[PDB]
């Protein structure tokens, strides 16, 4: 019964909507979308998708102010300035912020000035903004938080299994590297950008760039403060990525024992969040997986009894979006005013 | 000898600079560049290129207002609004307009307001603007023209051999299709765009889109008005494109006679503009060619004695830029004021 | 009810299996497969596919001589020489020849020697072999034919609408060009090949190459003998292709009249074979379509009243395979011995 | 004055020839090539290259038994069976084995039965075959070795800087991962292969596969026996790769100190073998670098004083080939019988 609004109808915004549509007995009601591109555009791009394929639902425009999905009508507005949105007039409870532009209190707060009661950022928050990762620390959320963050795709892949390792072996220190698919922040052909590396043609290069997933894990898992670091390598694939972690543990072990620890959690406290694959698969095989992290068992190695190396896959668009849905579900169940 | 300013340091802007740098005894002198990205950005992207390779010349930043190439210094400015540019102050003779946004008389004229003397648009002009194609109708240029156009890359490939075909056999009617490399106007991943086809992931699809080259040919070749039309298909390659033309002629002929007609021109009036290749090559082999169009002789066909089909290659970035330098040299040699 | 054997478990071989599996009440029964790669390899590549996605059915290896799909068991054999195959022993009725090496009577006949009853080649036959295209001339099939051909993917896309155009307007002459996805006959990196163009890196170039579809059309449509010719351009996409046809007709017409003629057929005699699309889509949107050809109505053009240009899409892997299943059903319904 | 023969004219074979051609005062003389593809093919693919570009030399066929480069004539033969090659008759001193098929004594020995005096394998040798890496242990080579190995591209990138780290900090143990461009061993489209992962479409996936560079380093650097391991990830780029190493050292240090150690060696004992780059570059920027390893300084990290992480680039085709040339040069200088 929570009235939800989506601000920014891009890759995550559209993946969010399709993820929600597939749920059963949802406590959420999507009633409005702010797409600065218009009604025709919103309808066309929701129906046709180069990554997910054609949406199996009857999608069409409704007048010049809305669209409909299998009969359910959804209002569409268009304004680049949040302060002018009709949130108060419509009675919006929660705003899904997926523009990538209003990631700080100053910006996200504009939605509050317009009347919305709460805001959820689909990315790391800038400054003193509460950050949560489902399966790791969501129990710390309270109805008093007016603005929250669901972290990044990379942090949602790491956090889960890093927690299992620290509790069953004790992490002393480590480092990680992620081979990530390209995103809209990169350039199609060599062009201007703050990051001189992200300025180079994306379908043609291996592009190194910084990452904050390192210290982001420390936020959701206090024990790991100042114990990890890392970088990222952007490659020529449209979706699906992988993380490579190497850590030093206090408890001597062996590869076969580490995989056992993972399978146990995936079957209990992390069922639906973590998974373990024992087949020789490739990136494309992990498209549309609802979990946020999948361990590639055959690649697990242990050198010198204490140096562990782990490899895990993750659908950065779809898997992350299922998590945004879960967090929004928590906001609903904890609502009191 | 002629003061030249470059407005817009993108793909065409940077290619133009390198094309000019390699010329011997040039009547042009580039003294300033307007890069709304920064002195270092212009410096970095000029030295390193994903398509042309590393620039063979010592490139460096000369302070916070200029850069250095093989010693020479070139000022760098940043201002999205042309009316406020120091053109009149620097005594600029010609401005190379390559931003892709100021194509009409009002927009382009703003350079004249800033104090510039003449403007040359690296794209099709809108409205009442004289268009020229070297080798087709450049002889009709006059120093009196304050604003001119060099047409599109596709038009520069078509015009040259269409002219030969009309003079030798007489064109009645025809149609065209260009399989073109992707450009900056397209999107890396499904995203908002006025053209619902160009909005789709460029490195993943074959994308049909409109083209104006057909009607543009009639501009430089009046006898062809109303005789041609066509379309374009954008594909997953970063540079180099190909044209496929089918026309019905008044004089019966055959494949080898058509090829020979093209060779006579390439050896005479169109030397340096048109070429004929007899080897079995592919697109990558035509990168960095100086001509505007190259006929693939073994693909030429004639059906029913009067329906001719021709296939021609062209480097849309480097080939077109060499023609920009050529048209600029004509302006310099025609200065009588 | 009909014993079918699959010789060659490649792209076409595996697509055929999945196409058949989805049919309702099939008169065919696949009992054996000849994969010179192994029982597990056939098992692994059948379940996981980079183009079709994960097969939705429980696939498993049934020993060292067969596999299991949704319970059913299918024998697996390995023998590069057909003459030594247990066809006669298993009482095989029809053999689906999809290796691409046995296309003539001698080569294909070896299946008859092994004891097979009939053979159907998933490619153009060489010499004196009857060729059929569903929707064009399948009515001319007879149980007496021991060896038949289903033509190429391009021919199956062209024939259907060329037939409509000839009956309605009368074709005098024409030319064609197909922008086709790359296939297994090409090379990943520059390497030895009889065709010096197909020897070049496939994911990096636009590659011109010969095609036989033009002359092949005359086989199924005798009235077109000597009226068409054409070429092909291979581009960097893994599947889905498009045809561009230009013809001169005897009866004057216009674009919308041509489109309407195609719609009448799609709604009647060619339902399930030909379709007409009025939306602004791209290649990825046509993946997994069951028809042989789809007209892109907004691209149709007519120059000088009698020169018609048509653009049509086709899934070269999945679309063609559905036609293989259709021709196999005809053989089953025509069995009179 | 060493008479050399090249067996297998693929990517490495052709890169080898162009590398040699560019040297000054070479002690080698290439007189014959075994290309099972023929004279026309050998001439065409040497002249045109999708990665290196057009060879700046006059290349053509000479009769039907040879080719010429800038006037120098080179004989061409074609036979898949080494025992039948005219090595003894021609007086061949050294054979460059780049087929990827005769990597063991049994196979490579066939060249010795045919008359050649020595053989050099352009890949890791199988079994008890002497292995060398220029800049690390070439001083151990002696004229008595009849068959030798130059190791793999990955080992030539690692070995060099691993040596600098162990001598100035002391390596206790470590692990590595290499993000490598695809090669001819992979499949263009999902097809049969021993490695079920290498069987999947290469321009479309991130493909994990095993590597032997781990224990290969121990061969050229005894101190590191049983101290390292690792894996590989194949991505959608045509050439140029990168290595990521993480090791535990006995001497506490910091990132800035590690880079200093590298710059020192690159300027002395490893000049021409190792390099250090301090700019924000991308993969394409390292094409055609003659060194075998380039450290990306800005990416160097140190966690907990003793856990070091290093990132280095390498042109797997060209850089490796320059090393094959150097090793062959050593064979010449140490020749005595
Ligand atoms: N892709 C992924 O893997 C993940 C992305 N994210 C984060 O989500 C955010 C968006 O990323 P993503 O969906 O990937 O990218 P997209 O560019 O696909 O989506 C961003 C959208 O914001 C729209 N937009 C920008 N400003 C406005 C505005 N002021 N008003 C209305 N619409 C606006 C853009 O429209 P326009 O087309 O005009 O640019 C674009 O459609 C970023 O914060 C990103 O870091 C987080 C996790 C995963
Ligand atoms: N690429 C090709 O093959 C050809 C392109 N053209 C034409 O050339 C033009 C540009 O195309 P292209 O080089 O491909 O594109 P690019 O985006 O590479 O270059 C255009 C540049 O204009 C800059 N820019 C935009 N507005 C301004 C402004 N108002 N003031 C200063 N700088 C500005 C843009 O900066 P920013 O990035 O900040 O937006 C961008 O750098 C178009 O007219 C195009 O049709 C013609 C022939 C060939
Ligand atoms: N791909 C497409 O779009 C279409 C292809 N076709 C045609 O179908 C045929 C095959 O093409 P395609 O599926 O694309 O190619 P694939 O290589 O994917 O399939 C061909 C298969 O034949 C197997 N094979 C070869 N010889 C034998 C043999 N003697 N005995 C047993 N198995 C053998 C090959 O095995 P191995 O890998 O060991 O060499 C390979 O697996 C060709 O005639 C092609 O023109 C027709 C329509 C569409
Ligand atoms: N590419 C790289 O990065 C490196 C490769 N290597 C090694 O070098 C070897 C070749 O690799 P690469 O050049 O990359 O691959 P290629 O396939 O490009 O080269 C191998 C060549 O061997 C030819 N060939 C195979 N058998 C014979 C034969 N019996 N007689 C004559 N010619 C034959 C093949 O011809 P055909 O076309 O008929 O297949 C092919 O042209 C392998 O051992 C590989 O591991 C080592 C370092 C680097």
């Amino acid at each position: 019964k929570l009235k939800v609004a989506i601000n920014g109808f891009g890759r995550i915004g559209r993946n969010f909507l399709r993820c929600w549509h597939g749920r059963k007995d949802s406590p959420l009601d999507v009633v409005v979308i702010n797409d600065t591109g218009g009604v025709k555009q919103a309808s066309h791009l929701l129906k046709y998708d180069s990554i997910l394929g054609t949406f199996d639902a009857d999608v069409k425009t409704a007048g010049d102010s809305a669209i409909s999905v299998d009969g359910k009508v959804i209002k569409v507005v268009s304004d680049r300035n949040p302060v002018n949105l009709p949130w108060g007039d419509m009675g919006i409870d929660l705003v899904i912020e997926g523009t990538g532009v209003f990631v700080d209190r100053d910006g996200a707060g504009k939605h509050l000035q317009a009347g919305a009661k709460k805001v959820l950022i689909t990315a790391p928050g800038k400054g003193d903004i509460p950050t949560y990762v489902v399966g790791v620390n969501e129990e710390g959320y309270t109805h008093a938080d007016t603005i929250i963050s669901n972290a990044s795709c990379t942090t949602n892949c790491l956090a889960p299994f890093v927690k299992v390792l620290d509790q069953k072996f004790g992490i002393i220190k480590g480092t990680m590297t992620t081979t990530h698919s390209y995103t809209g922040d990169q350039r199609l052909l060599d062009a201007a950008h703050r990051d001189l590396r992200r300025a180079r043609a994306a379908c043609l290069n291996i592009v190194p760039t910084s990452t904050g997933a390192a210290k982001a894990v420390a936020l959701v898992l206090p024990n790991l403060k100042g114990k990890l670091n890392g970088i990222a390598l952007r490659v020529p694939t449209p979706n699906v990525s992988v993380v490579d972690l190497v850590v030093q543990v206090s408890k001597k072990t062996f590869a076969e024992e580490v995989n056992a620890a993972f399978r146990e959690s995936a079957d209990n406290e992390l069922k639906g969040i973590l998974s373990v694959c024992d087949e020789p698969l490739v990136s494309i095989d992990f498209r549309c997986t609802d979990v946020s992290s999948t361990i590639d068992s055959s690649l697990t190695m242990v050198m010198g009894d204490d140096m562990v190396k782990v490899i895990a896959w993750y659908d950065n668009e779809w898997g992350y979006s299922q998590r945004v849905v879960d967090l929004a579900d928590i906001v609903a169940n904890k609502w009191q005013a």
